[PDB]
């Protein structure tokens, strides 16, 4: 039936509906630290956020998105790999059941708990739903998380998801701060991809942040309290919502640092 997590409608089906799912720039990849190549081209990441605005936390049914006023350049991203300006739209998180898992990149096969995305369009589309039909697009920006010690900017996300348990379920959610889910160092790996959900459309410039940020136990089980279905249907909890490694092809992986 429709795609999701579960055993007979897992990202092992996703081919059958979406072909692009065994494309050539899929996502998301193992990060081989030895095989990457360290690229002094590459310029430093410049993260505007002082001026975001969000709107809504809104449960997706495969995950939670906190939405942002996207209309101006309020939050945006440039610089690094990227040509032109980017503008912060959403962000959301892949979990697993256990902290063994959760992350959707994986560095020397490592898994993290969890992995934040920041999704950013590029401007000179005009409009989100042109930009994932460009191969230049999107910029996501990932970052993965271990658990250890709370992350005092996350448990404002962390204490509205009550409110949003069920899929459709939204709630306001104004004047957060992104710029407290940043790690300190912004050194990254960056790689061609896609979407790691349907439609995997190949339009994103990955941008993954090699320094993890930490978060309690306790933040993280809340995450796994959420439900993939709507209010009133069997309850399945909302957990796992990774998808697997796909094989990196012709692409190369550049680190900004050595
Ligand atoms: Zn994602």
């Amino acid at each position: 039936h429709h795609w999701g997590y579960g055993k007979h409608n897992g990202p092992e089906h996703w081919h059958k509906d979406f072909p692009i799912a065994k494309g050539e720039r899929q996502s998301p990849v193992d990060i081989d630290t030895h095989t990457a190549k360290y690229d002094p081209s590459l310029k430093p990441l410049s993260v505007s956020y002082d001026q975001a605005t969000s709107l809504r936390i809104l449960n997706v049914g495969h995950a939670f998105n906190v939405e942002f006023d996207d209309s101006q350049d309020k939050a945006v991203l440039k610089g690094g790999p990227l040509d032109g300006t980017y503008r912060l739209i959403q962000f959301h998180f892949h979990w697993g059941s256990l902290d063994g898992q959760g992350s959707e990149h994986t560095v020397d096969k490592k898994k993290y708990a969890a992995e934040l995305h920041l999704v950013h369009w590029n401007t000179k589309y005009g409009d989100f739903g042109k930009a994932v039909q460009q191969p230049d697009g999107l910029a996501v920006l990932g970052i993965f998380l271990k658990v250890g010690s709370a992350k005092p900017g996350l448990q404002k996300v962390v204490d509205v998801l009550d409110s949003i348990k069920t899929k459709g379920k939204s709630a306001d959610f104004t004047n957060f701060d992104p710029r407290g889910l940043l790690p300190e160092s912004l050194d990254y790996w960056t790689y061609p991809g896609s979407l790691t959900t349907p439609p995997l459309l190949e339009c994103v410039t990955w941008i993954v942040l090699k320094e993890p940020i930490s978060v309690s136990s306790e933040q993280v089980l809340k995450f796994r309290k959420l439900n993939f279905n709507g209010e009133g249907e069997p309850e399945e909890l909302m957990v796992d919502n990774w998808r697997p490694a796909q094989p990196l092809k012709n692409r190369q992986i550049k680190a900004s640092f050595k």
